[PDB]
């Protein structure tokens, strides 16, 4: 987890570039429950962090505002949403990419799922060379990217 | 391509480990139209080689045999396959791991599919580093990994 993370300079506009999980049934399907398109951080003054993403339902994306409660771990945040209790912040550098882990801390392997954010539209393979770097102590059977066309494609729908 | 193959001595028993794919939608599901697992590797007499494998088609793990024929390179093989139209091996030691990729040569980037095999159903950390030092050039938006007990299931699940 991130140390020296400073929360309100992660606000603003995201994409979804590369995502992996723990069980491939949490990705493989447009329908699976940890497929999510993040669009927006906003870190509240409290320190408390809004994620704005999109997710399928019923033939249709739809905004999901997740608010992540400060803990006693700045980089460790909790949540009640997608069937997940924790938001782990690996590592950012503010300007282009950030990685982050969502779980359910009871059941870990079953749940676990990460992503690899950048701050613009375009295949950075340096922040997937991170991303994977911090993946390979994790243990994934999942992991997909999209370029931008494709991402935006997954709710053009 | 490997080089120096010697196709008999990939004869006998395999397991699919791990896969990987230019577009999602060739590996994305069970149905998905190059999830498939080898079990058997047959070289011929005359050269070629006879792969068995399961594909979950309808409500079936199907059992299906592909011919592929002998080229005049060693390590490349013409099949018609699922939509494919060559095997290439790429890298094997015939009693731990074998690398192969399919392609279709109409259209080679929406059907680039990859698999790391291994002959004992166990996660060989060295079969899938090997895998993915041959794939770091190649865009893969899937990449999938399965566990022992995945591995002898039927149709992998
Ligand atoms: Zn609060
Ligand atoms: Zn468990
Ligand atoms: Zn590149
Ligand atoms: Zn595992
Ligand atoms: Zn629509
Ligand atoms: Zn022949």
């Amino acid at each position: 987890t991130m140390k020296g993370l400073d929360i309100q300079k992660v606000a603003g506009t995201w994409y979804s570039l590369a995502m992996a999980a723990s069980d491939i049934s949490l990705l493989d399907a447009q329908s699976a429950p940890l497929r999510v398109y993040v669009e927006e951080l906003k870190p509240t003054p409290e320190g408390d962090l809004e994620i704005l993403l999109q997710k399928w339902e019923n033939g249709e994306c739809a905004q999901k505002k997740i608010i992540a409660e400060k803990t006693k771990i700045p980089a460790v945040f909790k949540i009640d949403a997608l069937n997940e209790n924790k938001v782990l912040v690996l590592d950012t550098d503010y300007k282009k990419y950030l990685l982050f882990c969502m779980e359910n801390s009871a059941e870990p392997e079953q749940s676990l799922a990460c992503q690899c954010l950048v701050r613009t539209p375009e295949v950075d393979d340096e922040a997937l060379e991170k991303f994977d770097k911090a993946l390979k102590a994790l243990p994934m059977h999942i992991r997909l990217s999209f370029n931008p066309t494709q991402l935006e494609e997954q709710c053009h729908i």
